[PDB]
């Protein structure tokens, strides 16, 4: 009986590809009768709601359990006590005495004290949140910040505004883990859980012990690390016999580089591949550069498990070219607007959709206007349905720089839209069979994208016959009973 | 029946030419039975006695009032209380609790902890006005500065030691107004009416509200704006039917800038001018050059109403050259200390009277040692009787290098002394007329200037000659009837 | 009935030369008959068990009393109270109330808000010694220090964790004096004197009005000032009979400098000699230098009391070479192991023992690492016990840049030990016979010295006679009752 924990640093709704990823992959160990659960290591007040949310969209599935470290000791903290912390409340409300309040928007109000004019409160309420700024020489010292009327966390800040400590609350008042925080670079420092009354280095020093304590030291225990910056904390523990795993995401060199650098993170879960049970790459092509470049064997390829979805019922004959994305740097949008302006020069007809939010989006807002492609390019913002947007599609585009596999090429390809994309490391190769499902472009040839584009475009035949062989090729390469296969075959070794 | 009103920043005995133009103006409007007040935007704790001060010395008319920000809602706090604010001074009390004395100075005495140690507080003592500094970690937090033993402002510190907020206190120790403070710049931000419990953007925002409620929208409701960083606060208002003018006391060109740049305040009332009822120049000449680099029409000549005292008694026939202005850069007292260097060394017996204070005061108290001129220049220092230290001068002289219309200069050709000047823009050129009742010396020409200083300081006749068409001269081109004309000519269109 | 009084900035138990000499001065002096004390101008809660440490050591005598600025006033105060400060020990309980307990280490414990979950206090208990340190926004505000659980002295700190203010407890409880101290570079600012509530202007004017209060203005009343630090304390008195020395310990000429410039300190001392009873360097070399330098003639050179105890009974016959100094950079100990490279590689045999701490302690123990002489070199730390080092070495060296006189160099010589040394200002030309009780190397010359340290550590005959005719010299040239005389003759003038 084997139970799977697969570690990443946060969940939120916004979310890239990892955490669909994660999703996907828990969903499949489910069905094959191992129960794959999410461990995360931050705080979140509202973390209850953003669950409710992402299963509601049936974005995580009904039986994923999601375990949170200040959870774990909110938890312990909630069974301690009986009665509620009211000394707490009376400490907040003692603070506005003998004050005078002044509005400003709906919720907001500033509070001064009646007998001196000192300016002693910032309050702002929104329905179930509301949030306490309070004043010490008209410079904000602490926040306290409620959730249906009930403090969760408090912040202390310094001289420059910054929170340099935090204190979190239990359902019923009551503090049981508090934080230095380096305001500089906003770093966790010293984690004190008081409840415990046990003092912690820092969040790798705390999740560690959290793990040690989570996670029974069984060879039926198995960990998978898919946060990079959340594998020293798996690496660390003591555990003995539980299986440890980390995967790799993304293309370990690092992004914007010519002098053949790595990225920090994924360096480190390379060279520690043989002192753990295996490194996996979601590409084989990955997986001979990483064993070509390091002196380690422990690499494995197992790519993501494929949600293979009802195809659309028709093609769409309109001239419309999507792109479902993060808006970062990597996924070079604006590459993709000037390819749009080589395409709109020589075909008016054609809209292009980029659905999806991030980092870039101002810029390549700003980017439209300055083109004069503001009736020809239009930025749909983040969706939660790309399943819906896809059928709106002629074709998906990628200008996409560096790549771990690429999900959304995946997903256009299994509902029928044929993926135009630029040959890079790694995964546009391992599906993309050009002339025949796509195109695959020279890397930054941004001309020849365009004319192969405009090609596409206009062949309503050549698009409705990539789009199939598109969708039958993914579920040819990427089985769901291979993929299994390649998991179960490391868990039992 | 009009009613003006005159827009200033701040009323103080210290002032130059621009508040000794608005007195004047205001003194001459009454008795043409216009009632001219004036308005500030300043908080001041003891305006009240300077008031009294400027009317005692004659400088402000008796009739005019004025009326100021502070004191509107100063007055609407006093009248909603009746009882005094004893729990202020009980709070100032406690804070001095078990507390050792130690003395410094007379009024100066520090307080410590009896128990502890602590540094508490700093107190300063003067008869009237009493400053007490609290502490908090051996810094200085808080300023409760007093006037007659009541409690007025309170001023708030931060690390650097400089003022971040400020608190009024009403006539019964209650706060009406409070205001964030940029402790860089010294700026004043968010304002707070405690008393009316409304926020205002900043003191432009609080003016605006304030002249918007004092004054009527009536046509024969008149704003006169003097001050130049004043003027938003008069051109920001909603009335629709008040009449809005706006008055350049100075050059409206850059000071010491050879790349034609203007003044930032005068271009903006420059550039507007038409969009309120005309802007008024003192020169025709300066009329002209900004009728020639705008596109404005609104711009106006008036001149400043000149108070044509009686001259004195006799003429002063020893070897004394004079000069009243405040003691600032474009004075140039530099080039009159260079131009007194010349003038000594070609006739020992002459001495010259410098009145006035300001930045340039020590540098050129310095320059007076260094050129060895301490028994020929003396720097008198400020006097509230320039009529009685003009009876004492043989000759007037001025090195001022921009000027509006320059009044020190009228004041001494008024009281029968010649005036030698540098023909600059603008002003010298109008009212003087060289070899007749004056020298007008090329700009700079610091030479020729201590000739026909040596020439008219050595010549008895010609020193009386001069002064006397000077005086003619003045009661000619400046009536006061004629410009009282100009002024009732844009009230009535 | 002479009575002398020593000032020293402080003492301590680490000390060097300057403090060795003074005890041996006043052990002297007390011997003639005349009582020389030590006066301090520190603050040290401590200082009673230094003092028994120091003479417990036999490093100071008996008979000779230590006056402290601090203490005299802690004296007053203790006598102004006969009840405890029950309210200030109130106090800092109080602080420390609905509060969790962390535990660190052994003595370390953290203290956090039962309530609100906020960083209270952190203490670290040691035996007798206790430390508390308090917070206010996570940030330490003050450090309340204990001995045998009385507090005796609090710290206030700044945004930055330095000390910016100091208050003193009696053995009572009870502040006598407060002080601002500069947190940039630690200088002693305002002083307050609770106790007698006098302010004072810093250090220098606490301790200039203590010794007018300590020292009767007699004759007989003598101040020798050893600290040049100290100087302007002894200098500034208003004392008119009351005799002035300063004594200069080492050389004048500002260290590691080639524009020929003096130590700042030094300078003033000997600037001001003519305005003092005299100022006394140790070899007739200085006192030519300084005469020849500046416009001063009382200057004279009276050297240090040598303590002529007895000879090791066996002189050291195994190869071993001794150093005994503060380890600072003008003991030059970087060409001692530059030196001992060189001796090593022509004589395996060799060790070199070197006693003392100090700054340059660090880098010396990393350069016998590099230069792969730890099995040769070994840093002994410091001794309190000098003379039985001296008993188990060959030799002694000195690779010392400057020097006053060299008294541990002596120190050998009385041991029958003999000196290898850079002859430098100065010293060793003084009492080292080249070639007679043992070698004066050319400065710098480390390959000479390294030959005389193999001529003389290889030949037993020649350390035994060279060893023996140093003590011999040191006898003669150094004798007690000489030196006395010198004083004595200053002192009845
Ligand atoms: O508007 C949206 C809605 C969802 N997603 C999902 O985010 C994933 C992105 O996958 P990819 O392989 O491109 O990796 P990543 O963007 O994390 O680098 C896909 O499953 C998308 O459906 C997105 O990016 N944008
Ligand atoms: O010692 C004194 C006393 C009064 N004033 C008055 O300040 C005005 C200065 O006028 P000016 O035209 O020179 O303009 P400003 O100095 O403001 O630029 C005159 O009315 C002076 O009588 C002065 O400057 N100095
Ligand atoms: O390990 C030890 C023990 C004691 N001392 C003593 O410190 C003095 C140093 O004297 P020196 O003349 O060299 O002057 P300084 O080191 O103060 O410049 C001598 O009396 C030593 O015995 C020392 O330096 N090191």
């Amino acid at each position: 009986m084997k139970k799977i924990f697969m570690m990443v640093h946060e969940l939120d709704v916004n979310k890239g590809g990892m955490t669909s990823s994660m999703f996907n992959r828990s969903k499949e160990f489910y069905d094959a009768d191992i129960p794959a659960d999410i461990v995360t290591f931050d705080y979140k007040g509202n973390y209850d709601e953003i669950i409710k949310a992402l299963k509601k969209q049936g974005k995580m599935d009904r039986r994923t359990k999601m375990y949170n470290v200040f959870e774990y000791f909110k938890q312990i903290s909630n069974n301690k006590h009986f009665k509620s912390n009211k000394l707490l409340y009376k400490h907040i409300s003692e603070r506005l005495k003998n004050t005078i309040e002044i509005e400003e928007s709906k919720g907001i109000s500033r509070y001064f004290d009646i007998t001196t004019g000192t300016y002693i409160a910032y309050i702002r309420k929104s329905k179930s949140e509301k949030v306490i700024d309070f004043f010490k020489d008209n410079k904000r010292i602490e926040r306290f910040s409620f959730i249906d009327n009930k403090v969760h966390m408090k912040e202390t800040f310094n001289v420059d505004n910054k929170v340099c400590y935090q204190v979190f609350y239990d359902e019923k008042g009551y503090p049981y883990i508090s934080r230095n925080i380096n305001a500089n670079n906003g770093a966790v420092g010293k984690t004190y859980v008081l409840v415990n009354k046990k003092e912690f280095k820092n969040n790798l020093a705390l999740c560690v012990y959290y793990l040690e304590k989570l996670i029974k030291d069984s060879k039926d225990s198995i960990m998978i690390c898919d946060g990079p910056g959340s594998f020293p904390k798996m690496f660390n523990t003591n555990h003995k016999n539980a299986q440890k795993y980390g995967v790799i995401h993304v293309n370990h060199h690092e992004n914007f580089d010519d002098t053949g650098a790595f990225k920090k993170s994924e360096k480190y879960i390379i060279e520690n591949a043989n002192k753990i049970n295996g490194v996996i790459v979601l590409t084989e092509a990955q997986r001979l550069d990483i064993l070509n470049q390091f002196d380690v064997e422990n690499i494995f390829t197992i790519s993501n498990f494929v949600k293979i979805h009802n195809a659309p019922k028709h093609f769409q004959t309109e001239k419309i070219v999507g792109h479902i994305s993060r808006m970062v740097p990597t996924k070079r949008i604006d590459l993709l607007i000037e390819v749009a302006e080589l395409v709109v020069k020589k075909d008016n007809a054609v809209k292009f959709h980029i659905y999806g939010e991030g980092s870039v989006k101002d810029k390549i807002a700003k980017m439209i206007e300055d083109k004069n492609l503001e009736r020809n390019v239009f930025l749909k913002g983040y969706t939660t349905t790309p399943q819906k947007c896809l059928e709106d599609f002629k074709l998906v585009v990628s200008t996409s720089q560096y790549e771990g596999q690429g999900l959304s090429m995946i997903e256009a390809m299994i509902s029928k839209r044929p993926v135009v994309a630029f040959d890079i490391k790694y995964g546009p190769s391992d599906f993309i069979e050009d002339n025949k499902n796509g195109y695959l472009i020279e890397n930054h040839n941004i001309n020849d994208m365009a004319d192969k584009i405009l090609q596409l475009v206009n062949n309503d035949v050549l698009a409705a016959e990539f789009g199939s062989k598109a969708r039958e090729n993914i579920i040819e390469k990427y089985s769901t009973e291979s993929i299994l296969e390649k998991w179960l075959n490391l868990f039992n070794s």
